[PDB]
């Protein structure tokens, strides 16, 4: 069972389909409509059920054509409220009903963020984005939101006119409202079962431009041009995904470039993937981040986690499979390279949290845990972590392809445990079962901290990122002088991100250090968000005051979660920058993004 969930489990009953019929007011920042559950008891003469609600307003339930009982539970905090409905007549085991439930979101959904047009490209029109990921649905519409039942869905949505919607599915034809000639009607279909969580929408000035036989970049206009051309490469990435994992099943693969404030790098929205525009490198140097968001269409929107405790198999083998996929286009030793940095991402979280922290364990209790406050790096290259280990043991990665192509498989459609995960690979691995029982499993699986065997990796292009972080971190002052941009000649932009990494893990270095390497390097000019990220903060650690309103700037101007949080928590730790993170804490609270507000008032303690 769930912990994250107040809804009737699974087996009790399962939500086979929603049909979502809605209007997205922006002038009150609402959503409004119904929400039609197709709902399969699981039990005999079940007379009641459950769903998961999160600031919703309950006009009334309908079933057969007649209004019926409801009531909301207190609320559990960031759980929401348990909507008890009971039903008219009792039902027996596989019987399925139609259950319509007319409602409202609240403007503070943590769902959804409402943007204003000032928060646009264009500054004419306003914009919506929903982030369900992992239990904000309930926060636009009743449901079981637990990714251990997957459902089907058709939509039809009512927008201003002048405006487009889009949602994770197959777009199917737009109209306009006959309650009311200002707005369209567009619609939506989910051939595909899948958890709640990937249900999203969209509502904005959206236009699209074609990058593949079955892709779309989708943006505001002053964004397609440069989103075409960084994304160039989601075709050739697809084809290798699908001769890794199988089929693509989805139809098309769309992606969505997101405005600044989206909270993550990504979202794997079946049919629409969402992304940071601070992917916008203009070099296509952040690639990565769609790889993972393609494997997703697999492992984890094909093959699910059952619960949240068990999210480490939706990203340990996504990650696994995006390096793969940069693998084969960039050659093995970038493989090597990306899984190396991981463990160094990994070493970061850990030191974070504290090495018996248990946000450090692979598979977690998030019993009484708000999931957005465990969010980390630990999932993804723990998991990661732990399968680059095993095709290490296993005879490596040919074989261990081999394993994830049945894997997917023989979960597809459906949600798993780590012990479902497990008892197929050790069926899949019979004849290797000596070798599988030579793995720490309680450690790996439960035990907090770093894992207890550190893979193989080959260092080719990593030595030279160390090599220079290490003269930089024992130079003494007169050392200085020898530094030269020279130095930068032979390294790519991912060894540039890696220098800064290798020595943002040694911070503070002395100030005269920081200002040599502006000097030389002029770190200031680049724009790569993941370089410049990890520059400011060893600026701001090493305690550099011209680094303030760089770092202040880039923590506001965009709102990916992985950018902004560390940069007003390395601000709030300087003396000199303190009062000011505060104070601009404050005056954009309102502005923010509800999740991202929320965790960086959190971080600051405000
Ligand atoms: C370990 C850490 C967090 C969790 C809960 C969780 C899972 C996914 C989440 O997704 C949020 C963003 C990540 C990228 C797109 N969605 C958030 C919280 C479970 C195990
Ligand atoms: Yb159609
Ligand atoms: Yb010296
Ligand atoms: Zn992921």
């Amino acid at each position: 069972v769930d912990t994250c969930s107040l809804a009737s489990p699974a087996s009790v009953c399962r939500t086979k389909h929603l049909h979502l019929r809605c209007s997205v007011d922006f002038t009150r920042r609402t959503l409004t409509g119904t929400a039609a559950l197709t709902v399969q008891s699981q039990e005999d003469n079940l007379r009641s059920l459950v769903l998961d609600t999160k600031d919703l307003t309950i006009e009334k339930v309908v079933i057969n054509g007649q209004e019926v009982k409801y009531a909301l539970g207190e609320r559990q905090s960031y759980k929401g409220s348990p909507m008890e409905i009971s039903l008219p007549i009792a039902l027996s085991k596989n019987q399925e009903i139609v259950i319509e439930i007319s409602f409202e979101t609240s403007p503070k959904s943590s769902a959804l963020q409402w943007l204003t047009p000032e928060q646009t490209s264009g500054k004419e029109h306003p914009y919506l984005f929903s982030q369900c990921q992992a239990i904000h649905c309930r926060a636009i519409l009743p449901c079981q939101d637990t990714p251990s039942v997957k459902l089907t869905y058709t939509a039809e949505v009512s927008v201003p006119k002048e405006l487009v919607a889009l949602m994770s599915a197959i777009r199917d034809g737009e109209t306009p409202d006959p309650e009311d000639p200002s707005r369209k009607i567009y619609k939506f279909i989910q051939k595909v079962p899948i958890p709640c969580y990937l249900i999203a929408l969209v509502v904005g000035a959206l236009e699209s431009r074609q990058i593949g036989p079955r892709t779309l970049v989708w943006s505001e206009k002053e964004q397609v041009e440069k989103s075409a051309y960084e994304f160039s490469e989601t075709e050739s990435m697809l084809k290798i995904a699908e001769d890794l994992g199988g089929p693509y099943v989805w139809g098309q693969y769309d992606l969505l470039v997101l405005p600044p404030s989206f909270p993550y790098g990504g979202m794997e929205n079946p049919c629409l993937t969402f992304v940071t525009p601070t992917l916008l490198a203009g070099d296509k140097s952040l690639s990565n981040v769609i790889a993972h968001e393609i494997s997703h269409s697999w492992t984890g929107n094909l093959v699910t986690n059952k619960t949240w405790d068990h999210f480490w198999l939706n990203e340990g083998h996504t990650v696994y499979l995006e390096r793969h996929i940069c693998g084969r286009l960039f050659g093995e030793k970038f493989r090597h390279f990306n899984a190396l940095g991981g463990w160094g991402e990994l070493q970061n979280s850990v030191k974070t949290f504290g090495e018996t922290h248990p946000f450090t364990k692979l598979v977690v209790d998030l019993t009484d845990i708000d999931p957005d406050v465990a969010y980390s790096s630990v999932p993804y290259e723990k998991g990661f972590a732990l399968l680059f280990y095993l095709e290490q043991l296993l005879g490596g990665p040919e074989i261990f392809l081999g394993f994830l192509k049945a894997y997917v498989e023989k979960f597809s459609y459906k949600s798993i445990t780590t012990d479902d995960w497990k008892d197929f690979l050790y069926s899949y691995f019979k004849d290797k079962v000596d070798v599988l029982n030579q793995v720490d499993w309680n450690a790996w699986l439960y035990s907090p901290g770093l894992p207890p065997i550190k893979p193989n990796y080959d260092m080719t292009l990593t030595n030279a990122c160390i090599a220079l972080s290490q003269r930089w971190i024992t130079a003494k002052e007169d050392d200085l002088n020898s530094f030269n941009a020279t130095d930068l000649k032979d390294l790519s932009s991912h060894q540039l991100n890696e220098f800064l990494a290798q020595t943002l893990q040694r911070a503070p270095l002395p100030l005269g250090h920081i200002k040599r390497m502006q000097e030389v390097y002029n770190f200031n000019a680049i724009n790569n968000s993941e370089i410049r990220f990890r520059w400011l903060r060893l600026c701001i650690q090493s305690k550099w005051e011209d680094a303030i309103p760089l770092a202040l700037k880039m923590a506001t101007e965009q709102g990916r979660m992985k950018f902004t949080r560390p940069l007003f928590k390395d601000l709030a730790a300087f003396d000199k920058s303190h009062d000011q993170a505060v104070r601009t804490y404050q005056e954009h609270k309102a502005s923010m993004h509800p999740v991202t507000a929320m965790l960086v008032g959190k971080d600051l303690k405000v």
